[PDB]
């Protein structure tokens, strides 16, 4: 679950919109890293930073991040992720060329795939968000914690509201839930066909009813999908689907109409 | 909860579902319906309804009536996986590969929810027109009570897959290396387009064969089957159960081949 600096033969730093860098490990290949603070070694919490690794390391699914490991080196901690060539879902969705409806279809789909999954394993992201998809170079994704909303002992050791639940604006003790999740799904759902992000007095319209403009997508969005995100980002929660539920709807949909 | 009335469909089985689309059927016993035994049914069918993967069948309901216990699932227009293979159009590499990858997933996901397949084979691979594919279990070797209706007087009602173990005069209980030996032989069946051991004369020799360390033909599958695929069965198919990888373990193995190589 530990790597060294010396088992990577090759390494390089690249700053994307940050300040990871990108080596080389000698029998596995290709893997990011992220220094996460430096400093003396600590005392106190060093033995749990450890065991949040290989909580994380055991969420293994084809449409979710793997931490490969943790280098702790002379006043050095830092986390080793898997390499997304492409960067993340909003790099794609601002390119030169427009991704395919089919390309599209499918992305969601496995946003989809990877929520049940988390979900089904006690885990709530709070924090879904473009810049968390992760896109490889075939246009498959994976879900990542960027952010470290789910890596509380790495967060100690060391932010967008457009995809926040109206329940969690003005309210941080509220507890969150798989109908976050769904909200935040609802506005990547936007994000995706409108390739641009939406939008105090902001955060006081979204709680009332304000949601990211249908009509400001430009590009084809089927019917269906636009009725999608709408359900999804319903004010109660209880209104809103749980993920199987929208795989049980949005994956025979895919198959006969996009795939 | 999830028992379906015969109202809603026409009988041949094979039936038209209102709202849910086409369906097939499997009448496991005809004769005297009682409330006690029922309450045992329904409970293994709910059980069963909760193994939920698009790469696994999903049992949609049963139907307990008077002279008729049947299952049903939604009908898999291509049938099994060995007819596939067999048929005139011959398939590419492409879609094969999709179909392994697809197989392993719906095993990670039943291991994962502690099934244990135990009659893995190209039988119980069912395809549709898009060329996806699920697991099944036709033969209803993980459904104790619907098995033993089908066993019942009062009622009108493989070997080259299975592994050495279980060939053996021990012949101990499965496990999940059980299915990745059965995995081992459906990814050569894929490749051969046909079942293994035609050269075969007893199925003694057979046996015996197989326990020894026996194996389907490599040579028959180099036409053209990638080194990275060949090397993978023959690590699922080692005699030693504990020596075979875990279907998460191969996942890792084969989906970025699959990206690079075959996609
Ligand atoms: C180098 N790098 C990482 O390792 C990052 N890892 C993840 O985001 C990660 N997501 C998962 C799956 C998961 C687990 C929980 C919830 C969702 C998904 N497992 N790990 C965190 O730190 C970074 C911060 C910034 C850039 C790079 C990194
Ligand atoms: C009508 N019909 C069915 O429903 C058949 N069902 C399955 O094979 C099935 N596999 C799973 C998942 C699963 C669970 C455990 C292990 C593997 C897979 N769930 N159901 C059984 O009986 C039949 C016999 C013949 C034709 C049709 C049917």
């Amino acid at each position: 679950i530990k790597m060294k600096s010396s088992d990577f033969l090759e390494s390089a730093e690249l700053d994307s919109g940050g300040k990871v860098s990108l080596a080389f490990h000698r029998t596995q290949g290709l893997m990011i890293m992220k220094t996460v603070y430096k400093g003396p070694n600590c005392i106190e919490h060093n033995e749990a930073l450890l065991e949040e690794a290989k909580m994380m390391n055991r969420l293994r699914h084809s449409r979710v991040v793997k931490l490969l490991g943790v280098i702790i080196e002379e006043g050095k901690y830092s986390l080793v992720m898997e390499y997304m060539e492409k960067g993340n879902l909003m790099h794609v969705l601002k390119a030169e060329m427009s991704t395919p409806l089919s390309v599209k279809g499918r992305i969601i789909l496995e946003i989809i795939e990877g929520m049940a999954y988390l979900h089904g394993k006690g885990v709530i992201h709070k924090d879904l968000k473009p810049e968390n998809i992760l896109v490889d170079n075939d246009f498959h994704i994976k879900i990542a914690d960027l952010g470290l909303a789910s890596f509380k002992m790495w967060s100690k050791l060391n932010g967008t509201l457009y995809y926040m639940a109206p329940e969690h604006l003005n309210d941080v003790n509220a507890k969150p839930t798989e109908k976050s999740d769904v909200y935040s799904f609802a506005v990547v759902l936007w994000a995706i066909f409108a390739n641009k992000e939406p939008y105090q007095q902001l955060i006081m319209a979204i709680k009332s009813g304000n949601r990211p403009d249908v009509d400001d997508i430009t590009e084809y969005c089927p019917r269906e999908i636009i009725s999608l995100m709408k359900l999804c980002w319903e004010a109660n929660p209880e209104a809103r689907p749980t993920f199987p539920g929208i795989e049980e709807k949005f994956r025979p949909f895919y198959l006969s109409q996009l795939e």
